[PDB]
């Protein structure tokens, strides 16, 4: 089962999705670059458009194979992620019905994205 | 941490909700009689309307106190419920964008019924 909403509680609630990027089903597609966009303004744009915050995470999400290695060697607990399997990582917070509302508009832009033939 | 989202997973994802009614917040409200409405028609509509499953479970979610006494001093397990909390529940499923979409949804709607003066 499951803790109830209280809709007067004062807290807000949190919703993340971590969306794998299907690097199997397109192999050579570059999403990395496509969602980053030039300068990341492809993804920054969407983030403001959908009042979530989205990050790519994962091997493959720096772009830079090199910078990525140095940064997973280095040992350092920020870049832990760059072990994971490339994905998108959705996160917001409101009251619940604010909540929702952002994480499904998040979601239906991201799959746009990763599902580039759709 | 979290499980992956796999948008080629041939498996829906079903999210669900339990929103407590809130009766300390509105001592004399009917809620049951309102979302039900006649006949259970209001609900009813609702459910068509969000694309949700969307039941009202708990003590009083039957508004025949008698029938409630008797169908849970049965020990019948379908009727567990009877103990709980009033609340509303909200189940959907679907692909993420679509289930995400529902509930938010669903929930915006549940909350006009629960936050009646705004």
């Amino acid at each position: 089962m499951e803790n109830y909403l209280d809709l007067f509680s004062h807290k807000n609630m949190k919703l993340k999705e971590r969306v794998l990027i299907p690097v199997k089903q397109y192999p050579k597609f570059n999403f990395v670059g496509k969602i980053l966009g030039p300068q990341g303004n492809t993804i920054k744009r969407l983030q403001e458009e959908t009042g979530a915050k989205i990050s790519v995470l994962g091997k493959g999400s720096m772009r830079d194979k090199a910078k990525e290695e140095e940064l997973r060697k280095g040992g350092d607990p920020k870049y832990a992620h760059l072990n994971m399997d490339l994905h998108v990582f959705i996160e917001v917070f409101g009251p619940p019905c604010e909540a929702y509302a952002l994480m499904a508009h998040a979601m239906c832009e991201v799959k746009k994205f990763l599902v580039p033939d759709m």
